[PDB]
Formats: structure tokens, C-alpha cells, sequence
């Protein structure tokens, strides 16, 4: 069983708090969105204090490493974005990090406790107390940086030198690309210490098993129409039998897309070349594959390495990044029944 | 036949000229890249003057509408990027625009004359003179902007109000998305005056037939591995017969990908939702389809409408853009044998 005496709760900033800091696309829904989150944060904190747990409630600007150190456990109160924020400042594989979905009608909360615990949190505490749960260590990617002209200083997106460790780990993915959305990205890639291979594309995505359902899923999943087309082509071009139906096309589609998801516990990186350009002057290889190690040498003008959509690093011509998975970067999370 | 007496040649700026305005990723190749382009520009201009044609050679900063007006024809001397630059300032469907690939080992030049004419330009002039060619009018998209808080002023990326016409046409595509590469984009889309539909994704691409081979192709094409997987799934899940082989998988792949390309002359927009997010809180519809008309209402924080990778417009919450295809926006281009 597991009973912290000391807990920091990191709560997301709501849209309403943002504007506080009408037209027609806000206010009415926004204030109700704010009341729901606040009602649920209060339920979490009241429930913790009723178990005798000391609690510090902070917003993003006050969530710091000192407070993580003070705490026995971190609770992210918001959505998956709030889990990523919480994980960004936890580097100890023994420190539990737990997510509570505070607006389940608008937050997916895939990294969070099942939705029932949002308004039944004492039930979650008791399940923890009795050990009716399992530890889940989610693998994360660490980033090294070397080369010429490099700038290793992290930028917080929510407002010749040897390899040095960058101060965040990726729980979802590392995205590498030019800052301008229409500017093709140019680099060289070494996978598992293999040969260097020039790529031109709209960026690279390097995700964990946790991240396999996030950005990586939407880069790689095929539409049920595309599957329907591919199958119809296979009839014309060789009468590949079968009866294609509504049911079958969805099925085969779903089987393909599940192949893109893998276990959060497996220490492997799924890397995807995002929208590669082939034609007669460039040539690309595989679109995606698993690996333990990816090294990227920047050839970019004004590009960034973005960790979990939250922390950005400069990555221009001369910079060399290496990504791997290290056991000491595992993020300690919990699994409850729903 | 077709014999201009007055011609403006727009020549790209080379990398060397850029730096002029070594390590290891430049110079050696860069100066040879520069000599090749310059040698070919001189051949073009010498050939024109030898036909008695008056010629003004300009770089991007001096390419203006006045000079287009002066000219009987525009020649873009570079790659497809130089064709797009040239087309950006031509709004008259009667003014010929012709592209010459000045570095065919590094420029694809899909919008340009066949590579042989790069060093055999008098042959192209004579073919023009004798009418051994066909006019190709490439359809282009025009952009209207309305709404609240809008800013219709174009930004040149290479350094309550009613609908107003934006001053460029898209020869390849209009891209719409948030400026930050990791920030999901949010908007509502009306296709052919249909119902408004909320989307969340990494942007929208709205291309012409000319643009169908560019960005749109790499957003939508499927990998030969994915086809191989989809086919193998169809065996397991219903023994859909056939013998899958190296040959067959490439074939079916190629048939699918050709379905993404359409004629530059056809007045239809192929629009693609780029990396839509579905899950349990959002829901998307079709990934791509043809249309005559797409209206997009921005819900974005800090987004842009990017025309042919060269001209950018602000497009944040309150802005409403409508895209269509108008005959007076056709771009007059030529077709030569190779
Ligand atoms: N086109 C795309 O798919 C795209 C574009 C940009 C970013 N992203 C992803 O969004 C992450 C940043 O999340 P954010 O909440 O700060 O911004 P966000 O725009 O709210 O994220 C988009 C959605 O993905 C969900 N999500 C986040 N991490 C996930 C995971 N590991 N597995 C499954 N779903 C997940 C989020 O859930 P909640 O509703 O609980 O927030 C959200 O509904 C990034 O690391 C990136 O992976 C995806
Ligand atoms: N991931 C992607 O596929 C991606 C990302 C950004 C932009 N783009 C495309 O590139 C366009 C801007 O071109 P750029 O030359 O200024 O930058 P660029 O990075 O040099 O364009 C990428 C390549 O596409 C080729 N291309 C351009 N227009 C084409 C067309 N209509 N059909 C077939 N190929 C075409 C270019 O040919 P050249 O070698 O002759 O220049 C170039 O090789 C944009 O409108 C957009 O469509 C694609
Ligand atoms: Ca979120
Ligand atoms: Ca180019």
C-alpha cells in the first residue's frame, strides 16, 4: 500500500484565468469550464486533507523542483497537458506522479486516473492505501546535445562542445523541425549507430510507448477510406478475392492502427519521418521504425527540438542531438480499476 | 507561334549570394552550386538577346509588378520556388510565365521546362516561334478575408468587416495553421457551403492540381510498407486470397498514390486535414476531398494562412477566410517536348 503524507497538487490554468490575467467564442462556456475545474480541484484537496495529508496547491508558475522535493507524491490536476507539465519536473524514478482529469467532458485525460475518481477521490486514496493498484513505470526519452554553435538552454513554450544532458525528459515525444511551418526541414539521421542518412521533410517525431497514442498516432494512422481504396485496388489489380464490406474495412483499419501503439513500459523509441519529400533530387528511406537510439545532425536554419509540446531547444546547422532511453528516467505512475 | 519582344527574367538568389550578403557543410559545394546557376542564367539571357529580345534580369527584391507590366513574358530562372515567386506577381491570365531549371542536379523543376532546354534554350525559343508547344493554364486559388480583428496585409516570408480579396493567388496551395509547430490548430470548416464542422489538427492544406504533387502529396501518400501491412492484415482477417509479392505491393501502392494527383487545369480544390486528432473529446470527419469552395473560420491563437510557402497572412480567432477558383486567376504556362 501507498499513503503519502505530503503532496503537491499542480492545477492547470483555465481559459477564464487566462483572460482574467464577451464576444461569442468564449465566456458563457468559459466560465462554466472554469467552475467545473475549480469544483474538482477543491474535491481533490478536501479529500487529501481529510486523510490527514498535507497539501500544497500550486499553478504552473509556482510548480518548482523545490516543491517536488518537499512532496512525497505529485498530483497533476487538469488534463494530459497537466500530467506532462508535472512529469517535466520529476526526474526520480521513485517519486509517484498521479493525474486527475478535472474536466472530463473536455479533457481526454489518457495519462490520468479513470474519470470516476474525479468526483470519487477518497475511493482512490483508499485503493492506494490498501494496495489495490499496480505501479506503472512509463519510459521516457533523454536528450543529449553537442556540436558547434549550440545553445542548450530550455525555452518554456507556455511562457565545438561535447555531449551535455538536457534538463527535461520526453514522456510523449521529441519533435524536431524548423520553426516556420512551411519551411521544409533538412538533417541527417543515424538510427542505432547506423549510417548517416540525409532527410528532407516536415520534421521528425520520436515518441515513447506513452507517446505512441499522441502526436505519433495522428502522423501515422491511416483513414478508413484509404484502406477501402487500397483494398479496392487489390481487386482490380489481380482479383484478390474477398468481400469488402463496411464491417471488414473498419476492422482491417483498426488492426493497422493498433500496430502503431506499443506498451508504455517498453524501452524503445518509435521514430517517424513526418511528410518526407522524395522526387528526383531527394530520396528518403523508411517512414517509421522502432529503435533504441536516434542521433540527428541539424542542417536547419531556424529549428527547434520540442519536448512534450512544452520545452523547446535551439537546433540549427552544426548541432547534433542524441536521444536514448535510460532506466533512471522512468516515471512512476499508478493504475486503478474503473 | 509566340515571340515576345520584351522579357523579364527573375533569377533565384543562390546560397553563395546569401552568405555573401568555410565550415564543412558549405562553400566547396556552394560555390560550384553558384557557378552552375550563373552559367545557365547567362545562357538564357544571351540566347534571348540573340533572338533580338529585350531582356531585364532581376533578383527577387527588384522583381515587381511594374516590371511584369513592362514585359511581354516572365521567365523564372531557378527552380519551382522561383516559378512560384514569378507567379505570385502575375495576375493576368494572358501573360506567359515560363520556368527554366538552372540547377537540375539540385532543383526538381517540375513547373519548369524540361531539363534539356536549360543548356539548349535557343531550341526552346525556336519551338515557341514555330508554335511547337501547347498553352497550359494552371488553375490557382484566390483568398478572401472577413470577420473581426483581421489583418489582411501580406507578409513576405523570404524577408466587423466584409470580404476583401487578398493580393496573391495560390499556385500550389494555401496552408492554414498555428505558427508554433507543436501547437494544435483549432477552426471550423465549411466545404461547398455545407455545415460548419469543428476540427482540431496540425493544420489544413488546400492545393490546386499543380499543388497536388507538392506538399499535399507528402501529407497523403502511403508508404509501400503500410500497403504491405494492410494487405497482410486482409489475409489473416478473412483469407483475402492473392499472392502478395514485392512487385504487387509496389503496384498497388503506386495506384493509390496517383489517385492523389489531378490535372493542373481542373478547377477544383483538394483539401486535406493534416494530422487530425480524434479521441473521446474531439471528433473529425473526412481526411481529404475535392471541392470548389472551402470556408474556414479561425479559432486560433497565433496562426497564419501561407500561400505557396512565400506569402503569409494573419488568421486568428474571429477571422473567416474563403477560398475558391476563378478563371481570371489562371496562370498561362507552356508545354514543350523533351
Ligand atoms: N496533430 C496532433 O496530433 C498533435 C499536434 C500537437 C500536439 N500533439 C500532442 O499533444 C501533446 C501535448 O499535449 P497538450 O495537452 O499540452 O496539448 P493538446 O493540444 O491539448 O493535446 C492534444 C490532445 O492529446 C491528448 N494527449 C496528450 N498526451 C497524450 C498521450 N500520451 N496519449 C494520448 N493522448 C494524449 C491531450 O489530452 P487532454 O485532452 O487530457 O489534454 C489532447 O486531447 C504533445 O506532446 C503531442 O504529442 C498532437
Ligand atoms: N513536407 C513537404 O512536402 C513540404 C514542406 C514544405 C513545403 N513544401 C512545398 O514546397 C512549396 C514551396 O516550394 P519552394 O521551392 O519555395 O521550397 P522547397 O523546400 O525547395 O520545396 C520542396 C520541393 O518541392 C518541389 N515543388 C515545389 N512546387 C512543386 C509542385 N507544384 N509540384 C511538384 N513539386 C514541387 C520543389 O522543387 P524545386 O527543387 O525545383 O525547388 C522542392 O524540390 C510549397 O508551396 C509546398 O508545397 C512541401
Ligand atoms: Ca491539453
Ligand atoms: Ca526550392
Amino acid at each position: 500500500g501507498f499513503r503519502p503524507s505530503r503532496v503537491v497538487v499542480v492545477a492547470k490554468t483555465t481559459r477564464y484565468e487566462f483572460e482574467q490575467q464577451l464576444k461569442g467564442s468564449s465566456y458563457s462556456g468559459l466560465l462554466e469550464r472554469h467552475h467545473i475545474h475549480t469544483k474538482n480541484v477543491e474535491h481533490i484537496i478536501d479529500s487529501l486533507r481529510n486523510e490527514g495529508i498535507e497539501v500544497r496547491l500550486v499553478k504552473r508558475r509556482e510548480y518548482d523542483e523545490e516543491t517536488v522535493r518537499w512532496a512525497d507524491a505529485v498530483i497533476a490536476a487538469g488534463g494530459d497537458g497537466t500530467m506532462l507539465l508535472a512529469a517535466s519536473k520529476v526526474l526520480d524514478r521513485l517519486k509517484p506522479v498521479i493525474g486527475v482529469n478535472t474536466d472530463p467532458e473536455r479533457s481526454e485525460g489518457h495519462l490520468c486516473l479513470p474519470v470516476r475518481y474525479t468526483h470519487s477521490f477518497p475511493e482512490a486514496l483508499q485503493k492506494f492505501y490498501r494496495g489495490e493498484f499496480r505501479w506503472l513505470w512509463r519510459q521516457r526519452i533523454r536528450l543529449y546535445l553537442e556540436g558547434t554553435g549550440i545553445n542548450p538552454v530550455p525555452v518554456d513554450l507556455h511562457e565545438a562542445s561535447g555531449p551535455q544532458l538536457l534538463p527535461v525528459r520526453a514522456l510523449n515525444e521529441v519533435f524536431i523541425g524548423e520553426s516556420l511551418s512551411s519551411r521544409a526541414s533538412y538533417y541527417e539521421i543515424s538510427v542505432d549507430d547506423g549510417p548517416w542518412e540525409k532527410q528532407k521533410s516536415s520534421g521528425l517525431n520520436l515518441c515513447t510507448g506513452t507517446g505512441s497514442k499522441a502526436w505519433s498516432f495522428n502522423i501515422n494512422r491511416v483513414a478508413t477510406q484509404a484502406v477501402e481504396d487500397v483494398l479496392n485496388i487489390a481487386k482490380r489489380q489481380g482479383n484478390l478475392s474477398l468481400p469488402l464490406n463496411r464491417e471488414l474495412v473498419e476492422k482491417v483499419t483498426n488492426e493497422y492502427n493498433e500496430s502503431l501503439l506499443y506498451s508504455p513500459e517498453e524501452p524503445k523509441i518509435l521514430f517517424s519521418i513526418r511528410e518526407p519529400i522524395a522526387n528526383r533530387v531527394f530520396s528518403s528511406s523508411r517512414q517509421r521504425c522502432f529503435s533504441s537510439k536516434v542521433c540527428v545532425r541539424s542542417r536547419c536554419w531556424d529549428a527547434c527540438m520540442v519536448v512534450d509540446g512544452g520545452t523547446s531547444f535551439e537546433f540549427n546547422d552544426g548541432a547534433i542531438a542524441s536521444m536514448m532511453i535510460n532506466k533512471e528516467d522512468e516515471l512512476r505512475t499508478v493504475l486503478l480499476e474503473q
